[PDB]
């Protein structure tokens, strides 16, 4: 029934305004609570399909049927002449403020979702408070608010990306008519790593007024829950007290992981340090190969670093694996160099960092391949990119009974419910969702919605586009092509692909057939596009915009009756035609 | 119903068989005719809704019901015995070539439309020939096959655009590291178009090649139409002869036009002449205020000329106005001067061009501006992009039949289609069509289908994204918020928008330029009406939202799916404001 909507809504909202947008005794309640710098929520009942139903569910509570009925904390205050009855007593503060607990609403986490759930809450009125707090790393390294994209993730990684770039400008710049010789143009890697900092010290400081104007909490403050309710906290002079909230998100992110193997810790780092690293890293050897060790490798490469990575088994596990080995082949052809079946064993220190002058030490690595055959090489710098994990050990008691999966990520309803039921969670440590920053923001607001304003939105977690940020950038959107096979079968699985060349490419004298482009499709369901998958320069910009048709259920019909934008890269989805099962080659 | 169509087919098909997958007799057909390197159409009746309807219908030309038969130019030919017993009589060959008509198909232009029509044809086994004749400049200049976007358009325009992006792409690199210093590299005009002279070259060739390929006749001849199936050519060596064809495509596009005044033709240059102009502009004018205007305007700013437009009234009519000011008033933040509400009188000549020591010449122009007052100035170059035409009075007789409207273009029912019933017109002649390459090419190869392989998709002409590529990319898809409101009432549209920074320009060093908006109707589930962005590669991001809009597209699709990040056009997935709340846009 709509009754149990009603009944949800009015007990977990913080303050909640039933109105109408022609009466003019709801409007003049706003322009009180406005004025009395009053924040609410607004179920205007005039347009939604049933609120006559609603009226009838509102007397339940307050025995009265008409517009406008404010609520507090599940309670109901009154009618419009109550309220004034209220105001002009000045008793109105006293009411509004009455709570059980401290907050309405409690966020462990100050990364990309828990700030985006807390100014959402806060817009409604909900009592907020944010918690961050940044652990150091083995060597001491640390940083501000805002989470890992911010600090140490997709900003300061896609700015370098950025500055590998425009060696390939200034290469091309002289093709195109300009007098510059590249031969004579180095890279100064403390220049970039100033204004990089520059920049995320503005997001930093950006975040806490954000926080301030919007009557949010922020306390600097290693967090736990020990409680259904009670979150303890430990000041930065390590003093210890313990807050109350009616609800609890959690989203507290992940940190890098080390190998188990004499060494890592002591002389290695991981990207935690590298966006912040006061020296250039010299001979670097990454040592992994998900997308943040191949994105790293790349703009080291670009800047004139010599580069090696070391290889396990494939390049991006979990992506369409012709995809990853065109990505690999471009990379191994502009200067880095791959290792390839290989694990490292040690790490021995044969030089310490040279802090006051400012430069790298030097390490030896020993590993071995596959077959047998020894690993031994010097290196200036050695990152370990072998993934992240959680630690919510740190943030959560055992006896508060929030459950978890075998790999420590947090068991999740739905709509983000823990298995305590005042308790949510948002972000990477929500098992099984994809952990990326857009999802955790669109996950945290769309939350705080319900919680606090009477949503019914989910987040929908299907079919998210990615794009990977490597020398040549590779977009996707959908399935990889042997997922599909693997779940319809070989014969119910085309696919339409093709190479291209930007025209940018063409005076510049770059490669003509190494940018390439497919679409998986499902024959018996209208040749459905199951996924979308490109490599090619901006492929972010060409990738984003079809997620929004795929979400629709495209076609490939749908990609043909669409005309092209000429000329760009993009538009070569449009007229697509050759198929793999028809063995023609897709080159230009 | 099923009828009319299969009547339709087999008399304008050239050379076409109809057959089932799974029957050896119709495979044996199919082999025989790739072996003697007969090109064909092929309808496999197996994969079609009515096949069985069709099977019985084509008694009505063959008094047989089984596969395979095949037709010849309305002939049925005959079954699988029939046919290997031509094969095997060597009477295979002179049957497959018997036609009425010297050509299945006349292309008259070979440009855009006119390559893709013709290739796409010859595929199915229609005998084909491709004119094209480039009538030069007032001063000369000419070029080869292709038509105006691959010699004097989109392809050397985006090219010059990109020489000038790479300029900030320079001073960009200071600040991300890198020691250059912008202040002391300077462009070299000649070395660009060469570079850009080189790739225009090699798509000529290729496209020679192309039709040599699919064995398409290319006369390098200018063409006319002189009754429905005789085109009349004339040769580089004026010899005069007529040739044949069944069905006629004309494809001839549009070439600029001058304004009325002393000087103009005598003085100045068009883009016909920019892209392979042997010295640098130097001073330049440039007349009028479409996106050739501002596009080529935008590029000579950046390659660190001297450059004024002048304006009649507004910039890009018939686009978004608040999208054109915003491309404006960028455009003259970063170099290029406006002299607005203002029209020229004269050309005056001061130094001829210098073709010795490879330097324009000079000129004084006159004009005034809309109160009276008078304009004066001296400039090296001028450049008029006052808008095209069609001359169909050069390429159409009248006594033929085809009809006109009022703007010189060809009046089309929706299968591009003309008066006369074997005449077909595509690309910039059409009257009513976008004027775009890629809308050209799907139209003509789409035709060529119908034509000659019994297929009966139209061509959609609604929603056609676009790009302006002025130094800051205006890129779009759907209706202009003026439009909207004109078609829908001001309490029926709603606009969400948003400024936004690229990350790119953080440590580079403007917050609040670009922009972005959703038009949408209320009453209908806030459907998107029209997407808008003004930002860096405009065109890769505004490309894939057209799929999404052509398939109805509401503002709820755009927020439940999720965004890529960092990128500019994940803004989209996210906007909030709307511009009745009054709310600042800006972040
Ligand atoms: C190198 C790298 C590059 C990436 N690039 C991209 C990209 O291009 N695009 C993309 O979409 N995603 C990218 N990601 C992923 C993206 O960063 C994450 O998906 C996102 O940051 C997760 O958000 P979150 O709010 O869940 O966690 P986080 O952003 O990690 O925020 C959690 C915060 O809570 C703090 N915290 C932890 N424990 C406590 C406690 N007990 N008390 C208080 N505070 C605590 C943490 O220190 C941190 O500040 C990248 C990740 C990495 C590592
Ligand atoms: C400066 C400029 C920039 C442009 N940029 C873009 C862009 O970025 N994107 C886009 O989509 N569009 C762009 N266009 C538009 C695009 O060029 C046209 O839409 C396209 O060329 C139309 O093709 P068409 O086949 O109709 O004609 P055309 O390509 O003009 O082909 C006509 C051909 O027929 C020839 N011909 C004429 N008369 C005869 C005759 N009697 N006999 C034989 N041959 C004859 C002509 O000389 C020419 O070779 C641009 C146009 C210009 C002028
Ligand atoms: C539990 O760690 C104590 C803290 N140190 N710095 C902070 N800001 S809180
Ligand atoms: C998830 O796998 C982590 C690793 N990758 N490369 C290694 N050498 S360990
Ligand atoms: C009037 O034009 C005669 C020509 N015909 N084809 C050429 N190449 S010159
Ligand atoms: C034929 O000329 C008409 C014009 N168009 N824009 C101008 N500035 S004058």
């Amino acid at each position: 029934g709509t009754s149990q909507w009603l009944r949800k809504t009015v007990d977990s909202a913080a303050v909640i305004l039933f109105s109408k947008t022609t009466c003019p005794y709801c409007k003049k309640v706003k322009d009180v609570l406005a004025e009395a710098k009053i924040k609410h929520a607004t179920i205007e009942l005039d347009q939604l399909s049933n609120g006559s139903a609603i009226q009838k569910c509102l007397a339940s509570f307050s025995k009265i049927e008409t517009v406008p009925q404010m609520f507090v904390r599940g309670k109901f205050i009154g009618d419009s002449q109550t309220v004034l009855k209220y105001y002009s007593n000045d008793e109105l503060a006293g009411i509004v403020n009455e709570s059980k607990y401290d907050y309405d609403l409690i966020v462990i986490g100050g990364g990309s979702g828990g700030l985006a759930a807390g100014k959402e809450a806060a817009k409604y009125g909900a009592k907020t408070a944010v918690l961050d707090y940044v652990e150091p790393t083995p060597i001491g390294t640390t940083w501000g608010l805002g989470g890992t994209c911010v600090n140490v993730g997709c900003i300061p990684k896609k700015l370098m990306h950025q500055a590998g770039l425009l060696s390939h400008a200034l290469e091309d710049a002289e093709h195109f008519g300009w007098s510059l010789d590249r031969s004579k143009i180095s890279h100064n890697w403390s220049t970039m790593v100033e204004g990089v900092q520059s920049h995320i010290g503005s997001l930093n400081w950006g975040y806490k007024v954000a926080l301030r104007d919007n009557q949010v909490t922020y306390l600097n403050a290693k967090g736990r829950l020990i409680s259904p309710h009670e979150v303890q906290i430990t000041d930065k002079n390590q003093k210890v007290s313990t807050i109350t909230g009616n609800k609890i998100i959690l989203a507290t992110g992940e940190r890098p992981k080390y190998p188990e193997i004499p060494g890592a810790v002591e002389y290695g780092i991981t990207s935690d340090d590298l966006f912040s690293l006061p020296y250039f890293p010299g001979k670097t050897l990454v040592i992994g190969a998900s997308y943040v060790a191949l994105e790293c490798a790349g703009f080291l490469a670009s800047l004139g670093g010599d580069v090696t990575v070391m290889v396990r088994s494939i390049l991006l596990r979990g992506f369409d694996q012709q995809m990853a080995e065109k990505v690999g082949d471009y990379m191994e052809n502009h200067g880095v160099k791959f290792a390839k079946l290989c694990v490292p064993d040690e790490i021995k220190q044969l030089k310490v960092v040279d802090t006051e002058n400012n430069k790298p030490g030097l390490l030896l690595v020993k590993g071995h391949y596959t077959d047998g055959k020894k690993f031994e090489e010097e290196f200036e710098t050695v990152i370990f990119a072998v993934g992240r994990e959680p630690q919510l050990s740190k943030v959560l008691c055992e006896t508060v009974g929030v459950k978890l999966d075998k790999n420590g990520r947090v068991v999740c309803t739905d709509d983000e419910q823990t298995t305590v039921s005042n308790v949510y969670a948002i972000g990477d440590i929500n098992a099984g969702k994809p952990q990326l920053t857009p999802v955790a923001i669109q996950a945290g607001r769309y939350l705080a919605r319900r919680l606090f304003a009477g949503a019914t939105e989910l987040t929908d977690y299907s079919n998210v586009a990615t794009t990977v940020f490597t020398p040549l950038e590779y977009g996707a959107c959908g399935l990889s092509e042997e997922d599909a096979i693997e779940k319809y079968g070989d014969k119910d699985i085309e696919v339409y692909h093709s190479n291209f060349k930007p025209l940018e490419w063409t005076v510049a004298h770059r490669e003509d057939n190494v940018c390439y482009m497919k679409l998986v499709c499902r024959k018996s369901d209208n040749m459905r596009v199951l996924g979308l998958h490109v490599l090619g320069p901006n492929a972010g910009e060409i990738t984003q915009g079809y997620a929004v048709a795929i979400k629709m259920g495209a076609t490939k019909a749908d990609f043909d009756r669409t005309i092209g934008i000429h000329p760009t890269c993009s538009e070569t989805f449009t007229t697509l035609h050759v198929t793999k099962k028809s063995g023609v080659s897709p080159i230009v």
